[PDB]
């Protein structure tokens, strides 16, 4: 399976006794602790504050599996930069949570960017995708105490998001969320490449939630560029559509399509599910890879499980465990809904620390499902993809890095001594600079002057 992908993840932060500390101080304290507030790193990712949060982008990736390893090293970047700042003059504690809100009524995105073909049309993106993104939270939901923005509804929901958007296809805007975004910033040859931003997606802790929410999801993309769907999926109040399947955690709520027929998310799902397997089995035949063939297997069995049984899948989804964990309280000590408690809890799964965070407290129980080991997430920290542009954008800040003045999606800004004017290298196509194309020459080289001079 091969798109080129990311993730750009923004995580809540906290400093605990510090009603003074500012969010954006903290996010950038955080960012400037695993410095040694915009810096690349050496697998080609991007550490950052946005909205004042701090955030991690994965470099460029051609698969789910890829995704999924280098946005989990992201998550230890996080907690060992808050660790690192912990340690720094001003001994600020910070505390960080992988997820879309802190029930005060804040909300912050976890961002997929997919490339596609420029010469597919916007009106079929936006078409063939709404129901998809809609009903998708029924494997893709972190799960959230509370309803509604303010939280104040007392209950259970399956997405953070869902309560936060408002409309479906405009601009991202503090004032309103778009289902679908319309900002373009392909970082990549814009007659070739158009670049899919979706803001719409919780932060996922599972990897088999993550798998399922990038891999279903480039298989709808490649559907929708080649014309593949007759069908029309489309649903009358998509977006209260989107906050009903959301508050319906039983998952029977159906929503209604423009062609009259009733069905569920995970019905709709299963739609998508088949039109997929017809579109791979007449496009692929017999050629087609493992992990296309996986993605396919995992989504067809987590919705038939999802429609027998959420609570089999507690082990794979994200919601289901966090429910199954606050069930647990729940029984234990008698609480509805609303208590503080199961917020915390709500809150505590997407912890980042190792003995604090639920979600890694039952990994180290061996009761979470892992697509990959922790060693490959280790080196994932430090080294980048080998498929992408991401190859040499690391591969030149770990070398040359001395040299560099400056980096970006873009290009490599080098600093040659000896001349005026700093050297620029455009990375424009992110399928080159991989280690296939420049392995060998950043291998030859002792210096970054002699690096340009063999690109030029």
């Amino acid at each position: 399976m091969h798109r080129v992908m990311g993730i750009e993840t923004e995580y809540g932060i906290s400093v605990p006794h510090q009603p003074n500390a500012n969010a954006m101080a903290a996010s950038s304290q955080v960012v400037n602790a695993y410095a040694p507030a915009n810096v690349i790193l050496t697998n080609g990712a991007r550490l950052y504050v946005d909205h004042a949060h701090p955030e991690y982008s994965t470099p460029e990736v051609t698969n789910p599996r890829d995704a999924v390893l280098w946005d989990k090293a992201g998550e230890r970047i996080m907690a060992e930069a808050a660790r690192r700042a912990a340690d720094l003059p001003m001994g600020w504690t910070i505390q960080l949570y992988k997820n879309n809100t802190d029930n005060k009524g804040a909300s912050y995105g976890c961002h997929e960017n997919y490339l596609m073909n420029r010469s597919t049309p916007f009106a079929d993106i936006v078409r063939h995708l709404i129901p998809f993104f809609v009903t998708r939270q029924v494997f893709c939901g972190a799960g959230r105490v509370g309803i509604g923005a303010d939280g104040r509804g007392e209950g259970f929901q399956l997405s953070q998001r869902a309560d936060f958007f408002e409309v479906e296809v405009g601009l991202e805007t503090t004032l309103k969320r778009p289902i679908i975004n319309t900002r373009d910033e392909p970082h990549a040859d814009p007659e070739k490449y158009r670049r899919l931003h979706v803001i719409i997606g919780d932060a996922n802790m599972s990897e088999i939630a993550t798998y399922l929410k990038l891999g279903t999801t480039a298989l709808v993309l490649a559907m929708i560029e080649d014309g593949f769907l007759s069908q029309d999926f489309s649903v009358e109040s998509p977006v209260g559509a989107l906050r009903a399947v959301s508050h319906d955690p039983t998952l029977r709520y159906q929503l209604r399509l423009h062609d009259g027929r009733r069905l569920t998310a995970v019905q709709l799902q299963m739609e998508y599910l088949e039109q997929a397997r017809k579109y791979v089995e007449d496009r692929f035949g017999t050629d087609v890879d493992d992990m296309t063939r996986d993605v396919l297997d995992r989504w067809e069995t987590t919705l038939v499980r999802l429609a027998d049984d959420p609570m089999q899948l507690s082990r794979d989804l994200d919601w289901v465990a966090k429910l199954s964990i606050l069930e647990g309280y729940r029984q234990r000590e008698n609480l509805p809904w609303s208590a503080h408690k199961l917020q915390l809890v709500d809150l505590q799964y997407h912890d980042v620390r190792p003995d604090r965070g639920l979600y890694n407290r039952l990994v180290a129980r061996g009761r979470m499902n892992l697509l990959v080991d922790e060693a490959a997430v280790r080196t994932a920290m430090h080294e980048p993809p080998n498929d992408t542009r991401a190859y040499f954008r690391g591969r030149c800040l770990a070398k040359f890095g001395a040299e560099i003045a400056a980096a970006s999606w873009d290009s490599v800004i080098f600093d040659l001594p000896g001349r005026d004017s700093l050297q620029r290298v455009p990375t424009l196509e992110p399928l080159r600079g991989t280690r296939a194309h420049v392995g060998d020459l950043l291998d030859r080289c002792r210096s970054a002057t002699e690096l340009v001079a063999a690109l030029t």
